[PDB]
């Protein structure tokens, strides 16, 4: 039995402006966080955030709205809660920022789950290897060609031997001598994916596909707004490229239409806005029975366990770190999930709350 | 410009016995009302609403999020306000309660505009009849057959010619049954209408679409759940019934998939929840298009000038009149569009003022 | 109500070199003209026009059988009146030179109404941004490749930046040539678009398609008849070019199966001949829907209005202002939509008197 | 790690000489169960079954092929085991008895983590609910109608409150009368299911539903061969009824390839022949994003776990229950899943030697 | 009648060096014999193998499940005997490693009546042409460059004028080099084929095709996995190469999906594991129907006498000698199917006598 649920916003600014096609000026990212403490005394952690706006939507809606569908409620069954939460914000939900809501929660009770089952989730979902690949992705849109360079020269440091950069400038001009720049510094083999952020159109993205082709990039994401099924499929049909997508899909159902049109060619959910571990791992299934590989967006602390659980995982996106205790260190191109019990992720709240709103 | 932007929010109080098949019971509605205020002094009145839960959040994301793209814009723009609040809250939002916000937001600015040309929505958007045909939505499923006559009688009373029941009552037999007895009790000529509010499978859809064929009911609305294109497109070339449905559906692309693969008969957009007047439009072109009739779900005072002014319309739903000042009434069977600058509603923020949260 | 519909017919002269690969050589075009007075004696303007023929058809068509449905009627009620005249003029009609009389009717009606509002149509249709894109489109075919480079100079002199000319010359090989002629002139990123006006068959207009890839051409226009939607579907999947086409389309449903086949991927509206602003504005919500940018044909001074209501237009074409009294000038590639009641368009009855027929 | 794998075959024979369409004579069902121990003691029990034959079969592939990968090995990566079991009997593989080797591994792996983790499967799921609604599968295809009646009332006196009796005789006059007997003894509302175990044809299946209909079947099971996508997608388009299968079934994409097909309406996989919980979930995941229901073939008391962790399960097929410990007992139509670590089964390996091949 | 059938398992040890992209390296593969007598005394030869597992069970099923359909059956009853033992393994089988050891029977029994009728299958079958031409296909993946070349001549000294060999290395920079070097060496005119062996992604099969396309291959074998038909039906769009596969499908149904699907250009079935010559005839008939060659796998002794008996035939796998009396020789390139009754394979059971396990 869950016996308290802490909703906590907090504003986490960033270190640059970073910057892209569409969502513009990123300055600060809203953070979420849900702590559900069971009869024993665990404390399950979950979390989502948002860019800029919506954050203070999500927290209230997890404080007053889902609350009561928690307190009192047996946190082992997480299934059942779950779908009680998919309905209570069901009327005007059903997608949207609820989706968030509830994903915080969800993975705050399988944390629960992990912990008192002794037990790491990368194992407790099954385990296939704690050893994920990693590339960094950057929101450098605006980031002159030598920043570009450099910034790609810091991850390479890093450990990280896959980078993803920006694209989706007004003139493909632009783009194509930026990626060209890159190529060129990290080399041939080097894995150099793109994101254009839902910046083209469906002839614009089709007409980039044709002109970035000669760098062998391994991916383009999001080339248009991931709503048009039909255009995305076109854009699969038609640019020679793996198409990922996923971050902005928010139910097993958005998943379902991408795959089941071909709208997109790797699937890459959020799990921090797709419904937390319980839908991520749904989505995952859809994936493997489609012979797709599936790639991640965001909170890959927590993500890694979700990824190290299925056996067709690819390049997990692993752009909050100095807030967290032993944040994992990326080694040649790959990180390990932690043996913890549960996703292992502690967060300073005590440092935290010097950001709350 | 605008200059002021008053968002409050309302728990108004609903009556025990309102229910059906997979929402539970309704407890109290929260009302989500703006009031934008520009240079010269006039104000819009736009509002949404939530059953249940959800409230808060709508609120705040209007009040937090939407307020910056508010103040200080040229309140005669719409079409650009519009969609630069539905890129506001598309990170985690893309849909859900984000759009509630931006319909309430939607909403005042058309009132605005129609107050400042000084004439009835209606005819601001085209005109074409202000004399709207409607019905009656009961909410209920768990009133005894006695009842249920006895609220048909009052329907009647009141001046509706067409009623819709709630159905899909745990076992079919009851369903059959109940609305044996409405049929039975209005005649069969009389507009009796079903709805399921997505409670059952494919199949079980299916299985009563032949159940109830014999009553000849004018339609059969929400047969599953929303986010199932092929199984809702199963359903509409077996089941030998109108296929209503929209009222879940939060973006004129969920109105074109659903159209495009034909997974519904008849559009049913609700103005306050699909993007306001200018989204609802948009989405009527589409059923025009596509040689299809247009109806509509919840606060009917707002979207009587949306049907209004569209040649395909059909009986609109019109179940917060106390709150109202001059609040149209059911002749023969049909309302009408008054012809005050705007939508015409005023609404009580004395009265309402006694129920804030 | 309406009092007084007055309808003429203008032979405009039209200088020699205009000419494309299927209408042959532009003699003069035909502008018939509608002038509407309601009982309050403000007065609406609205007209059309054809090339070479069916004017005086036109005229008769608004005159002789739209007039009964004019006169006497509510011209606040235009969707009304549009239904009303769609249906008279069925009976053999559905489509051709009826729909350019009803736009005529339809477009004085708009501007009655925003007459009365005292608002610019554009901010009447909701408003998004007043500043519309713009380019110059040639009818240049048989003109020396000299001729039209100067043509080009005379373009940027008048304030383009973005250029349409036509192709579909007998033999290929001297499209590309030409091409390559104005892409050498105007830079590779100076938008150019071609126009074959039907010319091609499937087959050529992909084998066009691939002579001209090199050039980077903004768009392909109209590669064969508007009809063939299986064909101009093929041509969409085999030609990599944005696609437009929608000029001869007469109807919302022929712009519905365009679309629907993605047999075009840009849709080009004609507001005098697709049925006005009602029916323009109904396509527009279809080119949303399908995340399709929206261009246009013909009368910019009237089609201002329209693309600076919607948020997806782009380029749209603005090649009769020596009768008109204050014509949009065109700055730095763009025109701006004036702010005076209705679409501000002012005709010379005096110096067109002198062409009247 | 894995220290210890025992293999063992047991052919069970039944209390009466069931029968099918198909499968003949049912005299003797082979039970081949998996011991696996790791190194700290714990042993995690799994086990599958075929009918007549194939039994020595499977138990070969698990002592002499699956044992290399198991001795030594991780037993908490279940999912890097499964692939590297799949890969292993691969050749020639890919579908057939292996899979049935693997599920049983696969059970015994999963019962592991459950012991480990000091808790029940249906838990270490996720959770939804352990009480699973159940209704009993006869093998009475030659069983006379009075012997018809009375099994249904043992079934009835069992607390079974869902039936399912075979189909496919010769002559489908014999099935109608046999089902008319059941649907009148067991009453209106009483849930009755079929099973033709893929005796009739295409045309057969589809006749045979017309005479059925009457009857209100909850369900036709394996209509014609499962191989046939085609076939039995059109069995689903026309026989009005909802169509099971998938227990003939054998892989991941075997469910993917019938359920995009939509060749049937309800997937029935057995977690002993689709490859343990580990493909049971994904399939279920496959069947969740549909909008589908879930039910199941064989060893519910294994079943029983998967079908309590998901929530869109429904009546679970629960016909060895000698041989264990505490069997689940059903109760007013359903069964609860115990919460003892693991799947709490446990087998008198002492008793069944006595029954070793 | 049938009096004896004998069933026998040997290890054949294979060379270090053979390897592929997924299998691994070929230990050794495991041949199992069937040698069938009937009541005047003839005895017909048939055998399967797999490679490193799966043989003791393929053993199993023959002398355990299946010699119960044989002994004392009319051995001349072929297709009977053929639908009864695919019916006695259907119950988990239905696929796998069943249709190996049905494979094995069927080519026993069609020498058993080739015998009798005193004339070699291929003139049984039909009769089209004995000489069939032929390839020889390396499992040289982790075979240096040189020692690839060297391979190369070796295969041209043996008569061979089409070659095969492995790709799918990890970095496909390596099977462009290997492939450019063999091409470079061979000639472009030399038929050159490139075997991948399940190993990439649809999107990296796609992107490997483009990277191949220089060298002109004659084809791309098994891509990505078999069971994913939208998948090899997009490679097959998208990849410009003749696909060939069917080694991996074990059922006359998989080649049906196959091929109704597009899902690949070329069918390659193995009589072995297809389902022996009953089966492979059937697999040819729908590469007929459908306008494609049909191409095959492994022990090119028994398969021999499939493609001379049919005319659509293309070069035979010709890659177990040792053990055989009168081995085919390769001559030109083409091989000759001997007259002999039956299939003329005689195994030297001495020499094997020696590896039995
Ligand atoms: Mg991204
Ligand atoms: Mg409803
Ligand atoms: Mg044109
Ligand atoms: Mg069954
Ligand atoms: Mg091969």
């Amino acid at each position: 039995l869950i016996e308290r649920v802490r909703t906590d916003l907090y504003r986490i600014p960033l270190p640059t402006r970073l910057t892209d096609s569409t969502h513009g000026a990123m300055m600060d990212f809203e953070l979420i966080t849900v702590r559900i403490e069971d009869s024993d005394g665990a404390t399950g952690l979950g979390y989502t955030y948002t860019v800029n706006h919506g954050g203070a939507a999500v927290a209230t809606m997890v404080d007053k709205d889902l609350r009561g569908c928690l307190l009192g409620a047996d946190a082992e069954q997480i299934e059942k809660i779950w779908q009680s939460m998919w309905w209570r914000l069901h009327y005007a939900g059903r997608g949207g920022h609820a989706t968030s809501a509830i994903s915080a929660v969800d993975i705050a009770l399988w944390d629960l789950k992990g912990i008192r089952a002794r037990t790491p989730l990368w194992k407790l979902f099954g385990g296939y290897d704690p050893v994920v690949p990693v590339y960094a992705g950057g929101i450098d849109l605006e980031l002159p060609v030598a920043d570009l360079k450099t910034q790609a020269d810091r991850f390479l440091a890093g450990g990280f031997r896959a980078i993803k950069m920006k694209v989706g400038r007004p003139d493909l001009k632009e783009d194509v001598d930026r990626v060209s720049a890159l190529r060129e510094h990290l080399g041939d083999s080097f894995p150099l994916m793109v994101d254009a952020n839902m910046k083209w159109t469906v002839d614009g993205a089709i007409r980039a596909a044709r002109a970035l082709a000669p760098f062998d990039l391994h991916w383009i994401e999001e080339p248009t707004i991931p709503d048009d099924l039909v255009g995305n499929a076109r854009i699969v049909r038609e640019s020679g490229h793996t198409i990922a997508g996923g971050e902005n899909l928010h139910t097993l159902y958005d998943f379902h239409n991408a795959v089941r049109a071909g709208s997109l060619t790797l699937p890459e959910p959020d799990v921090s806005n797709i419904g937390g571990y319980t839908t991520f791992r749904k989505v995952a299934a859809l994936a493997e029975a489609n012979n797709m590989l599936l790639t991640s967006h965001g909170v890959h602390d927590l993500t890694v366990h979700a990824l190290a659980s299925v056996p067709h995982r690819t390049y997990m996106e692993a752009h909050l770190h100095a807030y967290m205790a032993e944040p994992m260190a990326v080694t040649d191109g790959c990180v390990s999930a932690p043996d913890r019990p549960g996703h292992g992720v502690v967060l300073d709240f005590e440092r935290l709350g010097r950001l709350a709103v």
